[PDB]
């Protein structure tokens, strides 16, 4: 029922609302003030406590008896510097930035759940925990959010991303590495007198030499350099792998170690430049992931869900499903034509008729999860 219910002219024409005025006013990383003062509202409308500020701007609200399971549902608050070029009546408003990745719609059907949750509190067998988390795109908000205790006694996590690629209503996810990890690398090489130039054309190549691609994507592997700057040479470029990614990490070292040394020049490798550790692949929990289809199933009909191809794309969700049961899945806007455009494009629109979807989803998964555990 709760599919009709979050529907309904009042959830729904109030969810748009919400969505509009965040679409309007997009603030970027660890500037979400009015993004997060318009959560905070809300929560108290319907309402919910909350814990205000978590890095900086975040808040988390609670709903349900206080006491564990504790599950938690994510979204994301911020938004990119790209000019909005869909001309409509809800435009941005702020020159240069646009809510071109779905992330007022995020937060949107987080405050959908929460008002669908808030209606069934008093059956809800633990609490249901609300991550709004800031500066996804710079991939250091979900981390921050990590640091000041967020996943503290949660046994699982779900988010849902917003996607050009699925079809309108259909919900895609996978069991295992989802999303690609990523790191970045910086190496330093010099001669032990054109050999540290020798050394680093050959280094390059080398490194450009492990870019793999197969027959299944999860084998994909990506090293590209990006930096390279006659005394001494600094080399830096990025790594990317669903699986073997510290392999891959130990790799590009030993190739630029070995390469040095054969070079006679040493060098020097950090697979952390500037405290920027790696981010890790994206893990889906395979026992939520069953839990996810049902529910999808369940709710939208046997069609509805969708097996996900692994993505080579940046999403900071895997640092909290790294430390606890994480379940990431897309939420589809596709119309039979492709003409959503994509994520990150200045045309980037969200079909509106999702929110309710995306609202129910998230409903219908923490109250199965907590009653699944009670079982």
């Amino acid at each position: 029922k709760l599919l009709e219910f979050a529907k309904s002219p009042e959830v729904f024409d109030w969810m748009v609302k919400i969505r509009r005025k965040i679409h309007e006013n997009p603030e970027l990383g660890y500037e979400e003030l009015e993004t997060s003062k318009l959560i905070r509202s809300e929560l108290e409308l319907i309402g919910i406590k909350y814990r205000y500020p978590v890095a900086i701007t975040g808040v988390i609200g609670y709903i349900g008896t206080g006491e564990p399971p504790f599950v938690a549902l994510r979204a994301d608050m911020d938004a990119l510097p790209i000019q909005e070029g869909v001309e409509w009546e809800h435009k941005s408003k702020i020159a240069g930035k646009m809510h071109a990745c779905g992330h007022d719609g995020h937060v949107t059907m987080l405050l959908g759940a929460a008002k669908i949750l808030h209606e069934h509190r008093h059956h809800l067998q633990g609490t249901v925990v609300l991550i709004f988390q800031p500066a996804e795109e710079g991939l250091s908000g979900a981390k921050k959010m990590r640091e000041e205790g967020a996943l503290k006694n949660v046994e699982a996590i779900f988010g849902i991303h917003l996607s050009a690629r699925i079809p309108f209503g259909k919900a895609a996810s996978r069991a295992g590495s989802f999303l690609a990890g990523a790191g970045v690398f910086e190496a330093v090489i010099t001669g032990k007198t054109i050999d540290p130039v020798v050394a680093a054309s050959s280094i390059v190549l080398s490194l450009q030499q492990l870019v793999s691609r197969e027959t299944d994507p999860l084998d994909s592997k990506v090293v590209t350099v990006s930096k390279v700057n006659p005394d001494s040479i600094t080399i830096g470029g990025t790594l990317r792998a669903f699986t073997g990614f510290t392999q891959l990490q130990q790799r590009v070292k030993e190739v630029i170690t070995k390469q040095a040394a054969v070079h006679r020049c040493n060098a020097s490798v950090n697979l952390t430049p500037n405290g920027r550790e790696p981010m890790p692949p994206t893990v889906n929990n395979k026992d939520l992931y069953k839990q996810f289809k049902k529910v999808v199933r369940d709710l939208l009909g046997q069609e509805a869900f969708v097996e996900a191809a692994p993505v080579m794309g940046s999403e900071d969700f895997s640092y909290f499903a790294e430390t606890i049961p994480g379940h990431f899945s897309l939420l589809g806007m596709q119309d039979e034509t492709n003409g959503y455009a994509s994520s990150h494009s200045p045309l980037y629109r969200i079909n509106e008729d999702v929110l309710p979807y995306g609202a129910a989803i998230h409903a219908s998964m923490a109250v199965q999860y907590l009653k699944e555990k009670a079982s």
